[PDB]
């Protein structure tokens, strides 16, 4: 389970990042 | 099963990035 | 298969906006 939760967050962070 | 659930999230990140 | 289908749409949609 933790590998899925870390992968999902690492793949989403660049979208958020590019609005700031 | 969780590999598949993380891929669905990851994989749609380019839809968000194309909107904003 | 669905991740790939969605990626294709993300890249097609903005092309449409350049016509109209």
């Amino acid at each position: 389970a933790p590998a899925a939760a870390a992968q999902a967050v690492a793949g989403l962070a660049p979208v958020a990042a590019e609005q700031f």
